[PDB]
Parts: C-alpha cells; sequence; structure tokens
C-alpha cells in the first residue's frame, strides 16, 4: 500500500541510518505540540486515503450505470467505464454539462495535501535544524560549568558567613563575589547580545508555521470552491454518441449514472475541515507563544549566576532569536544533569525573606 | 489492515525508538489498572472493528437487493449499491423516510470511539509524564539515602545500649539520634510541604478519569439514540425513482432491501456496551483509590527515618499531589534496592511489644 | 488473521519489551503443568476458531439456499443470505420456529471462551506475580548463604573430630556448634512464622484453579444446552415472506436451507469437550497438591542448617502461603548455585548408619 | 498458514527466549537419531496436510455433482455441497448407506497424528530434562577433574620410573598411585553406586520409544480399518430428498457424486504407511541400544583413573540408569575439552604390549 | 512490486553491508539539495509507476470495446485484447492510420526516465566518490591541527602582550610568530596550488548537473512530440479484419475502442512536467553555487592561521577543484570538533576595532 510506504518516508525521521551517536539521542530539536501539529495535518489526508482504499470497501466499481437489457455483460462494462473518464452532467436545463472531477481526483487532491503539509517540515529540517542543533549544544555545554562554579566554588562564602553574623554577611560581602573575574561568564553576555541583534531563527519559525496557516486556508478554498456543489449530487445523466458512437442506435443519453462512493466523498470532504478547523487555533497558539515574553521563573534564575545574563535580557521587541532558542531550551534544559538540582528551587515563588531562605536549602542541594 | 498499524501506532509507547536510557527502563509511570483500562477501552473498539472485516464474512456484500428477474446483473448490482448510499425506508405509514444512517458509519463510529479513548492518554503523556517523572526521580533519589543513615550509621546506638541496660536505652537515648543535624533530611520536609499545596498532578489525574467516564457516558447516548432503533429492522423498501430514473417503466418502490450484516451490527451494538458497563465501575476506584487516605503500613514507615515525614504528613483535605505521588512510588518503591530490605518489616502488624522487638531483627538486615 | 495476532497478544509473557534484567531471566513464576494447562485452555478454542476460518474449507458459504429456478443470481444470492441472518426453523409441527443462532455465534463463542481462559492468567500476573516473585528472591537470598555457612565456616568440627575418636565427636559435640549464635538464621524462623499465619497466595491460588474448573463446567452447561439440540439438524425450512415480501408471488415457505459447515460445528463441539475432559482431572491434581504435605525429602534437608527451620515446619493444617512457597520453591532452587551441591545428597533414603555416612561424602563436596 | 505456525510452534525447542547461558548451549540432551526420529514422525503428517492444502491443487471444490441440465448454478452449488456433509453411498445391493468420513476426516487425522506423535517429545521434556541434565552436567564436572589429576600430579612416577629400570617400575611402583588418596574420586564410587539401584531414566526412554511404536501401530490400525475400504470408491450415489426436499419433484437418488481430490487421499494413505514402516526397525534399534551392554572401548577407558570406575562397572542386568546416562555422555563426552586428549587414545586397539607402549605416547600428550 | 524493490536498490546507499567503519559513518559525500534533488528526481517517475500500479484503479482492464451483442464473452474479450496491442485509429478522413502507443509505453517509458534519471547518480558514485573523499579526509586531517597549533602554542603571545602595553604587543609582535616554523603548514600552500591548477571534479559536477538537466530538456521533448497528441483522444475505431478475418461475416470497423486509463495517462504527462519544472531552475542554482566566489565569512578565516591560506587563494577563475572541496569542506567542516570552537566567531561582521576584540574572546575559548 502507498500508505504503508508514505507511514515510514514520511512522518517520521529521515536523516542517517541512526545509531550514529549524540547528533539526535538526548537533542529534542521539536517541540512537542510541533510534533502533534505535524502528525495531525501529515497522517489525517494519509489515513483519509487509506480509509477510501480500505477493507471498509471491498474495491468494486466506483461508480456504477443502468444500461439497458439489451446490454450485454462487455458493453455495459464499457459504458461504465466511460462515464468515469467522462463524468459530465449533461442536464437538460444551454446545456451545461456540469463536470464532478473532483470525486475522481479526491486521492490526488489528498496525496498533493499530504505533500503539501510536509513542505513545512522539510523547510525546518533543512534551514534551521544545524544552526539550531549547534546553538542549543553551544548553550547547554555552557550552561553545564554553572554547578561546579555557582556552589562548589562558592562555599567559601559559608566559611566567611559562618565566622560572622550570617544574615550581615547575606547582603554585605556579595558584591565582591559579583566583581570576581570567575563568577561571570566572559563570552556567554557577548553570545546572547550578538543573537539578540539577529534575526534568523525568528522568521524561519514564522515561515514554518505560516505555510501549515496559508495551506490549510487553501485547503478551506479548494473544498469550499470545488466540493460543496457536487455533494448532494449523486445521478448524473452521462452520454456515449458524443464521438463515432454518434451514428448507433442505442440510448443517447444513458440517463442516470451513479457514484457509489459518494458516502465516502461526503465523509472525506467534512473530516477534512474538522480535523483542521481542530487545527487552526493550535497554529495561532504556536505563533503567540513566540510573540509573549516569559517572566513566571525569573525569580529562582536570576539568583543563579549564569541565568542571570538570560534573566537580565528581557527587555526589547519580542522577536529575537534568544526567544525562540529559550522556548526550545526550556523544552531541553531537563537533558540528564539539571534534571537534579534545577527542579529543586520551585519553592521560592512568592529581598527580605528571600534573603535567609537559602541559609540550609542552597548547601543542601549538594551532590555527595 | 487498519488495525494492524493501529495496534502499535496507538495502544503502546511512543516516544523515542527506545533503548535510550533510565528515561522509561526501571521506572513505571502508568499503573496498572489504568494500563489495563487503556488497553481494554482503545483496543476493543478496534477488535470489533477487526471482527467487522474479519474473516469471520468473507467481504461479499454488507447488503441486498430482490430485485425484479428483468433486471440484468449489472442492473441489480447498480440497484444494490444505490441503496448503500440512500439507506431511507420509505414506509408507506406521512412519508417517514426514516434513515439507517448507523449501519454505514458503525465502522467510522468504532474509529472514532477508538481515537476519542486516546484522548486522555495523549492527555497524561502530554501533561503529566515529565513532572511526575521528575518528582518519582527526585523522590527515589532522596530516599535511596536512607539505608545508610538509617542503620550504618546509626549501628553507635548499637553500641550504647549493649554497654548499659539495653531496654532502658531503647527509650532514653533516642531523642539524641532524633535531635542529630544528619538524622533527618533538611529538604525532604520542604519539598512535601511545598508539594502540599500545589494541585498540578490532581488535576491530571481527575480529568485523565473524568475524560473516560464522560467518552463511555456519550457511547452509551451515542447507542442508546441513534441504535436500539434500527435494532430489530432488516428490510427496508428503498425507491431509486427518485430523480432521473422517475420517467422510467420499473419497481417504483424497490421493496425488500436486505442489511446482510445485521447481526454483526446487533452484537457489536451489545458488545459496546457489555466491555463498557465493566470499565464504569473500574473507573470510579481508580477515582476513590486518591480520595482515601491510607493508613495500613504507617507503623513500619514511622519506625524508619526518612519516611518519618511522608507518615506524619497525614492530616488534611485528600486533594494534594503527596496522594498521586505516594500511588506512583507505592508502586514503584521496589525498583530494585528497596526490594532487599523493606519488604522485610511485614511482621510488626499488631509502643511496649514494639520497642523490643527490634532486638535481633534491625541489625539482622545487614547487607554482609 | 486474528488468531496470529492473539498468538503474541495473548498464550505468552506480556510485560516490559524483554532484556531487562533479573525481573524474569533465571526466575521460574509459572508451573510447568501450570503453564501447560494455560497453553492447552487458552490456544485450544483459538486452534479451533483458525481451523474453522482455515484453508480446509476455502471460505465460499456457511449457508446454501434451494432456490426455484425462476430466481436469477442475485435473487437466489438475497434468498441465501437472508437466512443467515433469520436463523428460524419454520417447522409444520404451533409454529415453532426453533433458532440455530450457536452456528452463527460459534465463532463468537470460541472467542469469549479464549477471553475468558485468560482471566486466571491476568489474575496471577496481576495479583500474585510481584507479592510471590518478592518471596522467592528473599528466600533465594537468604538461602545462597547456607553453603559458607554449614561446611566452610563448620569445617573446624572436622579438626576436632579427627584429633578425638571421630566416631564419639559425631555425636558429643554437635550441641556446641547448635547452640552457636551465627550457626543458625536470626531471620528466617520469624520470616516463615509470619508466613505460616498469613493466608494470601494461597487463597490467589485457590481460585485461579477454581476459575478454569468453573469455566469448563460453564462450557459444559454451554455445550449441553445450546448445542447437543442442533446437532443432527441440516435441513429447516426458512421464510422469507415474513415482511414486506408477504405481498408477493414467489414461494413462501422457501424449504430446505443447508448449513454448509454442519461437520466444522459438529467436530468443533467435540474437540471442546474432549480436549477439556482431558484438563478437568489436571486442574483438581493442581488442587490436590498444595493441599498434601511432602516429606519425601526431609531427611536430608533436615541434616542442612538452614533447611532444617523449613523441615521442623512440617506441622498444622496444609493451606498456608509457606505451602505455594516451598511448591514454588522446590520447582526453582536449582538456578545456578544449588544445582552443583544439593543434589549430591541423594544417596541417603533409607540415625545410627546415618551418623557415619557423612565420614567421606561431606567433606569430599568441596568446590575446589 | 497452520503449518506454518506448527513449524515453529512444534518439531523445535519451546523453552525459555534463548541466549539465556549454559542451560542449551553446549549441551546434547537428545540423540541425533532419536532427534530425526521425532523430525521425521512430526512434520511427515505435517508436510502431507500442507500438500493436501498446497498449490498443487489450487483450492477448487473436494467433491464434484453431475446434477441435471435444469438445476441452476445456485442448485447445483447446493447439491454438490450437501453431499460433502452427507457422504453416504445410497447402494441398490438392505439400503447399505456405507460412509466416506475418512476424506473428510483426513486433515483432522492428520492433525490428530501430528499432535499424537508429539506426546513422546513433551514426556521426555518434562520428565527426564531436568534430571538427566543435572546428572550430565554432574558427571561432566566431576571428569573434567581427570586430566590435571591422572598426567600432571602423576608425571612424578615419569621421575621414578627414569631413575631406576623403566620396565621394572612399569609394573612394580602403580600399586603405590592406586593405593594414593587423591588418585580416586571419593564420591563418583557411591553416586554411581546409588544410580545402579535406581530405576528413574530407563522407564522414561522405554516410555518415550513404546509411545511412538504404540501410536504407529494405532496408525496402521486406523488406515487398515478405515481406509484401504474407501481405496477405490470414486463414484458414490447420494440423495438429497431425505429430509424437507421428499415432498418434491426432482432426481431422488442424485447419482454419481466424485471425490475430486482421491488421488490426494490415496497418495497419502501410502506415504502415511511407507514413511513410518521406514521408522519401525529405527524405533526398536533405538529400544536395543539401551538393552546392549558397549565394550568396545573399555581398553583405554580402564588405563586412565576416573574412567576405571565406570568401565568396572561392566555387569549386572543392562537396564539401569547408568546405561541412559553412558549413552547420552558418549554422545557429549567430547564437548569442549575432552576434544583434544581423550581421541589420541585410538591406537590401543589390539598386558604385555601395553605395558610399553605408553613409554612415550603418554607424556606426550602434554597441553604446552 | 517492482517499486518496492526499486525503493531500495535505487535511491539509496548501494556500497558495503553498511556498519564497516569511517568511510561513510561522519562523512557528508553529497550536498542536501543534490540529494532531494536526486530523491525527487528518481522516485517520482517511479512513484507516478506505483499509481499507474496502485489500488486507484483495482486492476481491470486498461481497454474497453463496444462489441456487438452478437459476441460472447470469450470474443469480446479477444476483440478487446485484440486492440491492446493494435492501437490504431483507422479514421476516414488516406487511411490515417494513427498510433497510440506512448499509452502502452507509459511504465516503461517511465522505468526509462527512472533509470536514466539514476545514471549522474552512478557517474558521481564512480568518478568523484574516492577523490573527494581522500581529499576531504586530507583537509580535515591537516586543518584538525590548527586548534593546539593556534592558541595553546600561540598563547605565550598572551604572557608578551600582558607584560607590556598590551595594545602595542597587539600590533607590533605578530610579525615574529607569523615568521615562525611551526606557525605555517609546510605543505598545505603546496596541496592546495596543485588542487587549483588540477580541474578534475569540477568537470564531473558540471557533467552531472549537466546530465540531469539534458534529461529533463529530453523528457520535455518526450512529452511534447508523443503526447499531447493523443491527450484529449478517447475513442478510436479499431480493426480486426486486417489479416485472417477478412474472410468473414462481422463488424469490419469495430468503432469505438475507448482507453480506459486515460485520466492516468493525463495526470501523469502533467505530473512529470511540473514536478521537473520545479526542478529546472534548482539544477541552475546548483550549477551557479560554484560559478560564484564566497566571501561573506573571509573575516574570521583570515584571523585563523591555518585557514588564512584558503583565505588568501581568493582570485582567479571560478572554475577550479577548490572551489568543489570547499563547497564540500563548508557542509562538512563542523563534524565533531569544530563544531565548538569555529561556531563562536560570528560577532566579528562589521582593523582598529578588531585589533582589540580578541582581548578576551580568544583566550575565553579554552577546552578546560
Amino acid at each position: 500500500s502507498l500508505a504503508h510506504t508514505a507511514a515510514e518516508y514520511m512522518l517520521s525521521d529521515a536523516l542517517l541510518p541512526d545509531r550514529r551517536g549524540p547528533r539526535l539521542k538526548g537533542l529534542r530539536l521539536e517541540l512537542p505540540l510541533d510534533r502533534i501539529v505535524k502528525f495531525v495535518a501529515v497522517g489525517s489526508p494519509l489515513l483519509l486515503m487509506s480509509l477510501a482504499f480500505a477493507q471498509e470497501f471491498s474495491s468494486g466499481s466506483p461508480i456504477s450505470c443502468f444500461s439497458p437489457s439489451n446490454f450485454s455483460i462487455r458493453q455495459a462494462a464499457y459504458v461504465d467505464s466511460s462515464c468515469w473518464d467522462s463524468l459530465l452532467h449533461h442536464k437538460q436545463d444551454q446545456d451545461k454539462m456540469k463536470s464532478l472531477w473532483p470525486h475522481k481526483a479526491l486521492p490526488y487532491s489528498l496525496l498533493a495535501l499530504a505533500l503539501l503539509m510536509y513542505l513545512p517540515v522539510l523547510l525546518w529540517q533543512y534551514a534551521a535544524v544545524p544552526a539550531l542543533s549547534s546553538d542549543l549544544l553551544f548553550i547547554i555545554s555552557e550552561l553545564d560549568k554553572s554547578y561546579n562554579r555557582s556552589i562548589r566554588l562558592v562555599q567559601h562564602m559559608l566559611k566567611i558567613r559562618q565566622k560572622s553574623s550570617d544574615p550581615y554577611v547575606f547582603w554585605n560581602e556579595l558584591e565582591k563575589a559579583r566583581k570576581e573575574r570567575y563568577f561571570e561568564f566572559p563570552l556567554l553576555e557577548r553570545y546572547l547580545a550578538c543573537k539578540q541583534r539577529s534575526h534568523s531563527l525568528v522568521a524561519t519559525y514564522l515561515l514554518r508555521n505560516s505555510l501549515l496557516l496559508i495551506f490549510t486556508s487553501a485547503t478551506y478554498l479548494y473544498l469550499g470552491h470545488f466540493h460543496l456543489d457536487v455533494f448532494f449530487q449523486e445521478e448524473f445523466s452521462c452520454s456515449i454518441k458524443t464521438g463515432l458512437l454518434s451514428d448507433e442506435t442505442h440510448v443517447p443519453n444513458l440517463i442516470t449514472c451513479r457514484l457509489t462512493s459518494l458516502s465516502i466523498f461526503q465523509i472525506v470532504s467534512l473530516s477534512s475541515v474538522a480535523i483542521y478547523t481542530i487545527l487552526v487555533p493550535v497554529i495561532i497558539y504556536n505563533l503567540t507563544r513566540l510573540c509573549r515574553w516569559d517572566k513566571r521563573l525569573l525569580s529562582v534564575y536570576e539568583m543563579l549566576p549564569a541565568f542571570d545574563l538570560l534573566s537580565r535580557k528581557m527587555l526589547g521587541c519580542p522577536i529575537n532569536d534568544l526567544n525562540v532558542i529559550l522556548l526550545f531550551l526550556r523544552a531541553n534544559i531537563s537533558e540528564l544533569i539539571s534534571f537534579s538540582w534545577l527542579s529543586v528551587l520551585c519553592v521560592l515563588k512568592d529581598h527580605n525573606i528571600d534573603t535567609v531562605v537559602d541559609f540550609m536549602t542552597l548547601l543542601a542541594g549538594l551532590e555527595p
């Protein structure tokens, strides 16, 4: 089956024979909702195509004809196969030969839709995967040095607070650590600043979502212009004496042809509208997820030294590559190492009380 | 077969190509009853759909017509394929053209039910799996330090009891250990306290069960409103001269069409009711599991130092995240390490006798 | 084929993707006779279902009709498909319309039997596998310390017997070893003591066997009440003018329908009785196994120190969890380590002669 | 195909998912001729069943009818399907309605034979595999200590023979080694002695062979009583007016049915006789292989110290467990270690010459 | 299916059984656009061939005939199979017997196109893969020595700049490093010098793209010369009395043959034009990609010592092997090692400011 092949040729990963290395293992280069949107918008036309060719209808004939009794078996087969390629309602109302080509082109239309909804995926894989992968690996590598540099080399501050009045050292001493050379990363503040003035991944994300939106609008136009007209039309009077049979003696207007699979066509025309009006607001939500700043976890991120640079860069127009990279990082911060200490600081959600709260919690997070 | 694909596309794990690491190995993120409920409520519509399309009926025709002898083979095939898309019992009792569309839509209805019962599963995997996995890994990591800190570093209490009168040291000495710095964990009492006031996973669990309950109720409404009416209706008098055939000379009311697969429809309509009235009280039991506090094993848990914090937090309204995490932990406490010492203390189920019972058992549980 | 899927979905292990660890490798949680009983009672209905749908009959029609010559091909197909859903022998003896629904429901009855015989298996896997696995692993771990503690640390008794008169030391010295602290396990005598008074797995085993017994009795009732009546009935006079065809001119009583696959039905009705009469006494023997105490190997077990506790606990009512534990242990005692020394002591089957017999055999069993 | 499944469900190993350990790797628990006998007696009925259902006959009809020209297609199909379930030659010679049920039951008979010939295999796997495996592993483990104890620790005898007159030391010195403590195994002479008086595996072997012999005799009786009568009977005059058709006007005795696949039945009835006449004397040879003692290699086995115990036990009634165990050992003695030195001593096949022959050969077999 | 085999025989890698070593792992010997162009230009004819042979049309007959009623079934089958091999419109307009062979040859034409579009791929694999692989491995092997030789052995320049006035040492000291023996590679300037004057791979790339361009032009000529004429021609009057049937009495001019799958032919003739009009400008872009020099990243490459040689050789005619090797290198520069430091220097995109910018960034890129 064609859908069987398209199941793995598309709708999944088509890079390398896998089991290669850290190129894809441990790295999530697609958001979960983006993945589910691609899955639904790619497999649903394929699923409908399979249902058209499924066991629900054991092949048979997609069209039938009421040929007169004088016709033999072969003549009737010819007259019912000559209407499946000359679909023209020769109505008596001049001679408006309305066509019914969408019924024949429905599997081809579904294949075209399936191939069209894979264009945003290919664009994402070819124009954003390498750069975003490099940026994410870079950021992860630079931020994994924020545990052996925020507590282990900052635990002498414990030795100085415990000697003197600890509440006083909690506020009058931290400026020495803040002015230390090793305390802050000397290149993150430049990497992020360089990425702020660049618009390379925001355009790619916006194009990837807008392609799906525009293709959904085109699908609506297709199903509202070509369908919805031949939707309750079940009998069309075709004609075979429109050529070399004109000089014959048999039914000129072979009235009352019938489309056997009209119900399947009607079901598909509604299932390709409902399952896309489901996705219409989801794409808009994905678009708005980039245009809105996030400050819900800034309180704990600002306390950490390395993430202070990310927290400070919170101002300006929302559309920067920093936004996309941060959206991807927050979905990938907890790979194997940050999955053990960053999740600790969720109790701080209510700087007077925050000054003393780390009197026991911060040192209690020691690995041994 | 579509069911063959849906067997692995759904009804199983669809995350990663597996063999990745400790993300899923050794971690049970679904309760066994939840797993069996999902299996039964997802595969049963798929199984019934497969049975409708199985070898039990070698395809054939799902509808038959008593066309007159004047009709040829092609005319009869047309007149029996024009009733499978115009199912309308033109009764003589005005002209109540009762429809029989559920017979046609039954495979589509079963597919819709199968896709609808997978919505709670997807909601669970997308909204609770990461947070609950992080919480369970955190709790397991913090509780695995309760064996090299409850007996190995507490075996000096053995040295102090054996020198003096052991029964006296059994009650006047434990306060020194209870007030020790290392005896109690300094962050568990805050992690659990923070999780008390957060309602995040309790809402997800309630929603996941309520979605299945509401969908079962919707299935009951569907099978009681559309079915149960066309249930003993086997012959419906269709009509084909309702259009371009009106100006013809043949049977106007082609009486006595017949639904060949009515028995299949009747069997499905009862099997989709029985196997869901089976699941109706199980979902309620799953819901009541969370709403009821558990104290059957508090006696041994309170004795252990780390689990004393869990045992003390036993008061309040039942709906907290701690109950969900505890229900998941008690099904996952015995992974590889607690499977050797926690199962020992089942003899204590009847603090005078309990004061002396550990005179030999506690030290006898040594690993060497 | 449905049987092809049910071969692996049921009738085998459905836990984990395997190759995980020591959870199942080296551990036998099902008795061999229980395994073969499940195999036969689960696959036999599936095998009969496959044989009904096998190549032995190339599909065809499960019913045939002697329609008059006036009927066309389509009319005869309709009149032979309108009786596979209206099986009613309209006998002339008032008007006892005896039904022949078991012929239609036989594949569904076989599927119901296959799913019903899997209920005891699911009950065993969900209600007794974890607890029994924990108990067996615990007991094996505690008994593997009975080789480096029964000869290696007891070989100084060789040094004390060889210096003095060895026959005298064979009887006057063993009391010092029997009163030693390390000679006896200090927690086995309590674990087994707690396990005798607990009835948890004995009830599960009784229920698992009784479910199969009750389901076999229900199968006998089903095949004796619904079958055995339509067993030699091959021709039943149907009726098609029982509806909208009443106002027609054709055979009212379309006599002599015929069930083409009656021989298959008769073969199944006897094969599902014989192969369950085979299993009836086997289940009874499985129940008897637990109800009778075993003392055939007590002579050698009592000599060993660790197994002396098991040997002493031989009195009381037979139904205890310890009985099931011992039954599962004796089928799993020889995993990899006891497979080399416990099998040695089979010569002792006839305490005067037994006092001396270990003069050479016991020390000769040394590992080097 | 059913034969496709039975190819791996039977006729092979059905224990564990394999790749487990030394339970089956390197251990041969079935004799090669026993394996070939099981293969031939199990797959041959399966092969004949497949041939009956193979492409050699493209399905078609196993029975044909000479219905009169008045009959239509459906009437003829009914009358040729009503004789395949009412096989009764209504001969005119009173009214001896000879039945031809073996033609219908031949695939079922072949399946019954295939399942019956697998009973001895299951009996062997369930009643003797564990005990024989334990015994063989025990014997191999104890005999692998016969190389570092027969030459390496006996090479000081070389030092004493070379100093004095070597021919004299070849006969007056060996008694000191024969009386040494470490020279002889102190438990093999008791293990074999205990096994001599136990008849456990000999009965199992005799039962396994006798079951196949009795089942072959039953097959002969089946093919000589039910077959060989309907063997040249190709046309039988059936009757359909033996019921509700009695009050009709058509051929009362529908003469001359025909069994289309009679030649297949004739070929099977001879191929299931010849292929078992082939196996009749092989089973008897397997039975006699245990009843006859073996002394062809005693000369070299007696020279070796460990095998001297096996060689000495050369008297008594043949039926003992050591006969079976030695038959299995001689087929498994050369696993990986005895495959290098035991095969050396084949030149000694003609104790005067044997006294000196080891002057160079015995020491030349050194591993370095 | 033939397309199923051609899916893996072509359209993928056909060298070695894979899992061999570093011959293909980590090396990208095809550009992504070249890969996608090959995929589309190879699978699209195969996909159209599959669609012509797919379930969209359940085989049937590719031609139909209006044979007179006197014809039987066999005569009509002969007269409709004698025209699928004698497609000749015997028009009455002298006797222009126009042929319709493209309808018969369309699957063969698609197979020929699929095999023709694979010729450039085979040419690339056989004439450029070994040499280009050797060159790329050589180049990466030589440039991997540009990290432990540009900062680690140049960090003494830090020691000399920090002692004196750092801005002065930034411009008056670098000439000593530039004249050092180890600073510059002594063979890269000769390898590249030899490679500029050699035109070996540029000719191969030009031929590979020009073959696809010429084959697309040939496809256009084929579909514009043979097709587009029999495009709206559905009925052609055949003739069967053109042989030994001339002396017969039946329809001489058997009018109105009909091509049942004409719509499939029309769809293919347009899908093989549009899908290649899509590829026409892409091939031209691939050709121009080498004809244009690249200087967008020269600023950072010139700063690095090893890449200074590549940056300097920027002059001359665009067609050299060096351009091909550079185009392949920039698609493979970030394999596993340059993926961590080369991506750092993207901030430099605006030598006064550049003199000081490395005051902190260059040393901050240290591996520890």
